[PDB]
């Protein structure tokens, strides 16, 4: 019933990861933005669901797992059970989305947030339906081994403004960045 959204922070060269962590040092307010967007439900009494691949799960500091105030679902074709601390395990994105509509989660979940990595971002971005991409543009090149798939800029349109999102250039640790929101309607 809820909205479907991706969220990512990406360097100019399209990098999202390096050696199992982010390519840039911790940007505390950028992380707080990730937290606010993924945690804030549009319905009282419901939580959002975060969907992530297995490497993304383990890249989150253990102290912060599961991500508090959100239902945490990990994608894996190999695991028999969710990793310790995770709430659910699914074998595919479509299986995960189906789970959200079944009775165990139907009255519990509002928004769905896809939080990486590359494969699930690519599949989500091309999935039919209304979809928004919350993209933080890190305005430097960073050496990376994991990349965000190219956004089709005819398919997706940049919203000029977005409620609850700062428009001005931000800067932490000498790294400038800006928050963007893209949308497709089907
Ligand atoms: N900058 C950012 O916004 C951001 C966001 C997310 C991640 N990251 C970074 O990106 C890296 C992790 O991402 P990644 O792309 O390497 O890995 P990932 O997608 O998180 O994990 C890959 C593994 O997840 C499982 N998987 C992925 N998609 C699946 C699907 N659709 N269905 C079933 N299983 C699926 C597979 O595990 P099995 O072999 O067990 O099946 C696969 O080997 C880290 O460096 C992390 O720090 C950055
Ligand atoms: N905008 C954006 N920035 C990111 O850094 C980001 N990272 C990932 C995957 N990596 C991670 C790594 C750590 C945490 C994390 O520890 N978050 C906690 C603490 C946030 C904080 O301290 O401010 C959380 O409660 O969300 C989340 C995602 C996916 N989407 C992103 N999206």
């Amino acid at each position: 019933v809820g909205s479907l959204n991706c969220i990512v922070a990406v360097s100019q060269n399209m990098g999202i990861g390096k050696n199992g962590d982010l390519p840039w040092p911790p940007l505390r307010n950028e992380f707080r933005y990730f937290q606010r967007m993924t945690t804030t439900s549009s319905v009282e009494g419901k939580q959002n669901l975060v969907i992530m691949g297995k490497k993304t799960w383990f890249s989150i500091p253990e102290k912060n797992r599961p991500l508090k105030g959100r239902i945490n679902l990990v994608l894996s074709r190999e695991l028999k059970e969710p990793p310790q601390g995770a709430h659910f395990l699914s074998r595919s994105l479509d299986d995960a989305l189906k789970l959200t509509e079944q009775p165990e989660l139907a009255n519990k979940v509002d928004m769905v947030w896809i939080v990486g990595g590359s494969s699930v971002y690519k599949e989500a971005m091309n999935h039919p339906g209304h979809l928004k991409l919350f993209v933080t543009r890190i305005m430097q090149d960073f050496e990376s081994d994991t990349f965000f798939p190219e956004i089709d800029l005819e398919k997706y349109k940049l919203l000029p403004e977005y409620p609850g999102v700062l428009s001005d250039v931000q800067e932490e640790k000498g790294i400038k960045y800006k928050f963007e929101v893209y949308e497709k309607n089907d």
